[PDB]
């Protein structure tokens, strides 16, 4: 049910090995010592890896490493649609931009933050939340000659409980991470956007790297002269495999969850944020797909602005399904009375105050984030010339010396991006009218970016005339109209401008809403600091995980599938066979790859199998995870290496504010599966031999 | 494979399927001479079965069985196919106009007579063998001078089995006064609607519930208000004790076709023929008929029949290709075959090595006129609206060319072009569809093979598909209601012979007749060499581990309540809920509206004695039984003979189970029996059809 601290381990380490845990205590977490913590990294800032060998090999997932595989990818060698295997260390890519973080030390840092808070005197500083003010608490507790007395290491406290528990952490951070291995688009995303949040699920999810390093295994910017980095922890494979209800776990970097909602946040969640997203995405990939099979060249100019629209389109999906059909409002209400119920019996009245006051601003604000989400779904990423370009302050003032020259040539870098080789005028016309019909309906005139209101005043309701004037007049309606602009430019044809006017307004509507919204964030935290305070000392931290935060956790539960709806059951595990089930060749996300379609006809499965002879892929868990852990090392009883993180399925989405036993589970792929891609697809058997595998 | 067995073969299958379950003595469900379970079962309306389930003839079927019934008594006043319908007493239960009931009173074989009269052979490869109307001529010899008239409700039929090498006469009783008694609303008896059809798991309440009327004596009558209900030999007693996953379940009913003996030769022709064509056809018929509903609210309501109709077998013909290429259908043909040239060579008899190479060969022969045929039926008749356009007759052309029949002509062409542009046709809908349906039809279809008036897209449009169709429009006399008043003021022959319109559903017609009757003259010999191979795979392997193929006659089939494995790490078990009906209620999709009264029986938990031993309420429950269409509303037995459920359907995993029942995926989808009589209690109130059957504890 958690995403533990690893300070919680203590705490917890007990229901661990009622539910099957074996490695010692300190073997998983030692906070004086070496322990299993050490060789789980924060993989480029949003990811989490894993060090697998004694020469710094590192796992994470194909989506993870698929920025530096397609920098590293041209026509000639298409490393991202066939793999890439370097056959020795020397062949491994450099990545410029990327990053591997330790966690080498977390301390308790409490009392101390609490004792410097109280020499604010502003009740409502919001600087206890703040990182630069804790970033100069982190600096006074290490010292001012830190990074340089400890080199590669770097200090960091962040809040936790709302207020409530600070850490500080001693990160060490490695940016020489070479790429060493993937499998290709076929493997790695085999799925594609088909099968995202989809459990059954049969994508081999994986991409390796190498962390290097200077001579004595400090951090060191890339370099000719760097060495693989020797770690003083890695993982031990396991080809044990999974049966149902094994024990897992997984330590990882989770970035957000809302626990700690009231109801009411639960209500502004499904009504203003997800249904307006649900509605505009809904209208905007309606116009995009007609379009798309309409024309095969859309098709190829708007698919990935189409799948992009999606993704949060269907996590939305889910989460209003978890608080339609699991009670979420009703069990945040639960808690909230229950909380309040007990405040009234100990004769302090501040938690129910806290409550108040959270529900208090979620109904003030509600016609201003109703208004900010209609904008921001509806036209900011709804419509595509609200991004057009917009002279600046510095090119107005250049047009009315050849600094005009100048002017021109930047505002034509900038139409050239927007009007680029996958943009198109007409289909961007038809989302607009259909995204603007939407939004004039939902807004008042009296509310609307001052544009809009030329649609009622000007054109006289009509929509499709407003978008079609604004193409027609404009200078960044067509590349003629441009180049006639930049042939004889005034600024008195830019401030007229249709199309500048309307980008203009809309963003200064977006930012007006943005402005009037910020106010009602502090004090919502600060009556959060009170609530979670009032649920600690009433029902203390055991079941109460504090928010993930992108901070290291823990979480532990077993392999098992779940019943989606009525008489149909997913089980715990998928296998090769389901990958060729799904086959079909002229369906680009379920192409399957040669050279794995001939290992699944001949069983040349080796030491990967399973012990009925069936090739696995991927399992399911009931651990708790969330955005920031993908990648995760995923461990047996014994703490060896399973399986890697790299989704969960769409019945768990809502899992971030309400865990949700019977239907929420982790998506990982079996590691047994990636040795036989490395080893039978990528022939690397220097891989294989560096890395330490348990029969 | 697991068959639909001959009343005849339930002696040499008793001990098997006692062994599999059964408790019940094998005349209590079966005996030729005496009363027994089959007298309780039902053709019902000619295509359907059903079952008596009561002393005084109350019946239970589908819903989709008795649909017509209940939409002809349903008015905007009394809607029974939308709220259903509950006679509260048996005088207010409604007749229904052309509507039947047969019992199979006796069933007898007849083989040896049969081939008796046959050896008067004119000619070894006359078909009389398996004509209708010679058959009836053997039965009416058999059964004597005036039979009917001698027995008034009873007629007599023969009927080919096992490819012409057994014949069975079936003595049939036919009532035709049965009136409705009562349905559930439409949002139970068809919740899955289009999108749930061929689907498990499935939670459709599928049933209506007729009465069988009759004279004062029990006999057959036609609808008098002095008729009383029928007091029948045998009705179904109803188990209240439901199933359990491997429980032992038979059905009896009237499943209609099945290709059991189909050579490899003729797998691959209804792969590659057959069903790519319809797959190709109506996948390109489909995609502009959606695009078009989906653009326009209007369309929608106007072509939304027309859809879902097309879509049907469409989804049937997926299916079948997805077994024909995972479950080895062409081989395991082959493999039959080959057992028995194998045996036949053994034997010194090649006669049926002969029969399959002459099957393999017409096959071959038939197969571009085959293509051509299934190209423009699907393509053309069934693809293009306007294909059905209006055909002025030989007559109604001679009346156009000096009296006033001339003005009979014109409202008799005005009659067929209203029926033609109807309220759900729209003639820009038709032009988009005949321009992506002709466009793929050019492409397969050689010049010199096209229909006549097809050549003009080449010759008069310089390929121009577009142009072609909006020329047919422009000119034509059907093209719109003005183009048609207009020839209707001043009609002349000389406008009718050369219009566009005409010309081209007369020259597609022709094509499509002229394919037809190039193709009959090869079923004969297809026909006459099944005779001889499904008679070595009998001499051989003997009549009892291969049946007959399904001819509309009364067949019983076993298995057990058991669910299946789909694809990979998905298990679908045997049995679904209530509950799961509520997951799929959509309040805004009109397939999945749940209705109030059942909406609060789920609520409040008010499942009588009906629901299962852990107290969920039963809706639907899948088996291993073979069936096929004719299935629908079939009774479905305990191992006691006992009424659990009634069959609806079948998953689409299991259609190519009509050529190779596949064990591991084909399951009969089954409404609980359980579930109708809480449908009848608690949502239609009618306590009195409950206190009318016989339900077992
Ligand atoms: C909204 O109008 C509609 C009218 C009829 C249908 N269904 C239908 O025709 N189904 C069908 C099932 C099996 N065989 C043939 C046809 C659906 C929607
Ligand atoms: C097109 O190629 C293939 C088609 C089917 C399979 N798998 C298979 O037999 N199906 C299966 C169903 C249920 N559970 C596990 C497996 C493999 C390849
Ligand atoms: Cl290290
Ligand atoms: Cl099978």
């Amino acid at each position: 049910e958690g995403m533990w601290l690893m300070q919680q381990l203590g705490r917890k380490y007990a229901q661990m090995k009622e539910r099957g845990l074996k490695m010692k205590e300190y073997d998983l977490y030692n906070p004086n010592g070496t322990s299993l913590k050490d060789a789980v990294v924060l993989f480029d800032g949003g990811c989490t890896g894993e060090v697998v060998s004694d020469r710094g090999l590192v796992l994470t997932n194909h989506h993870c490493g698929y920025d530096m595989i397609q920098a590293h990818s041209t026509l000639e060698h298409n490393y991202l649609e066939n793999g890439f295997w370097a056959m020795r260390e020397a062949d491994e890519l450099p990545n410029k931009d990327i990053s591997v973080v330790f966690i080498d030390k977390i301390e308790d840092v409490t009392d101390y933050v609490k004792k410097e808070l109280k020499a604010i005197k502003d009740p409502n500083s919001m600087d206890y939340l703040s990182p630069k003010y804790l970033q100069k608490l982190a600096d006074k507790k290490a010292g001012k000659n830190f990074s340089a007395k400890n080199p590669g290491l770097s200090v960091e406290i962040k809040a936790f409980y709302g207020g409530n528990l600070y850490l500080m952490f001693t990160k060490k951070t490695y940016t020489d991470v070479r790429l060493v291995g993937a499998p290709p688009s076929s493997i790695g995303k085999f799925g594609a956007d088909t099968d995202n949040w989809i459990w059954p699920r049969h994508t081999g999810d994986f991409s390796i790297f190498r962390i290097y390093a200077d001579k004595n295994g400090n951090p060191a910017p890339y370099s000719e002269d760097n060495v693989p980095l020797k770690p003083k922890r890695f993982f031990n494979i396991s080809l044990g495999g999974v049966q149902e209800n094994d024990y897992a776990m997984i330590m990882g970097f989770p970035g957000t969850t809302h626990r700690y909602f009231t109801a009411s946040e639960v209500d502004e969640w499904k009504s203003i944020d997800n249904d307006i997203r649900i509605r505009m995405r809904d209208i905007r990939q309606g116009v995009m797909l007609r379009e798309m099979l309409a024309d095969p060249q859309i098709k190829i100019m708007y698919s990935a602005k189409y799948a992009a629209s999606q993704n949060a389109y269907k996590r939305a999906i889910g989460a209003n399904w978890a608080i339609k059909t699991r009670g979420l409002r009703q069990n945040k209400q639960a808690m909230q009375d229950r909380l309040i119920a007990w405040g009234a019996k100990q004769g302090t009245p501040r938690y129910e105050e806290a409550v108040h006051e959270i529900d208090a601003t979620v109904a003030k604000r509600a016609d201003l984030r109703r208004r900010y989400w209609m904008i921001e779904e509806g036209i900011i990423r709804g419509i595509e010339f609200a991004r057009s370009p917009i002279p600046t302050e510095d090119e107005t003032k250049a047009l009315q010396a050849s600094a005009r020259k100048e002017a021109i040539d930047k505002i034509r870098t900038r139409y050239s991006k927007f009007a680029n080789k996958d943009y198109s005028a007409e289909v961007d016309k038809k989302v607009a009218v259909a995204m603007l019909t939407e939004y004039l309906k939902e807004i008042p005139y009296e509310n609307l970016p001052l544009h809009l209101r030329l649609v009622k005043d000007r054109f006289a309701g009509d929509v499709q005339a407003y978008v079609d004037d604004i193409f027609a007049r404009s200078v960044f309606g067509s590349e003629a109209q441009f180049d006639a602009f930049a042939a004889v430019p005034s600024v008195e044809k830019l401030a007229e401008d249709p199309m500048v006017l309307f980008a203009s307004s809309v963003f200064d509507e977006y930012r007006k809403l943005y402005n009037e919204l910020r106010p009602y964030d502090d004090p919502i935290l600060r009556a959060q600091r009170t609530y979670i305070a009032g649920l600690l000392e009433m029902d203390g931290d055991q079941d109460q995980f504090p928010d993930a935060n992108l901070t290291l956790r823990f979480t532990y539960g077993q392999v098992k599938g779940y019943s989606p709806r009525d008489n149909v059951y997913y089980g715990h595990q998928t296998t090769l066979d389901g990958v060729m089930e799904k086959e079909d060749p002229d369906n680009w996300e379920f192409v399957v790859d040669p050279k794995l379609k001939a290992v699944y006809e001949r069983k040349d499965f080796g030491r990967y199998a399973d012990r009925s002879g069936r090739m696995p892929v991927a399992f399911c868990a009931t651990t708790h995870t969330t955005g920031g852990n993908s990648g995760s090392p995923v461990m047996n009883a014994n703490g060896e290496l399973i399986g890697l993180n790299f989704d969960r399925n769409w019945e768990g989405v809502g899992g971030d504010i309400q865990y949700l036993a019977d239907y929420q589970r982790s998506i990982i792929v079996d590691i047994r599966y990636v040795l036989l891609v490395i080893d039978k697809v990528g022939g690397c058997q220097r891989l294989l031999d560096e890395m330490n595998i348990v029969p």
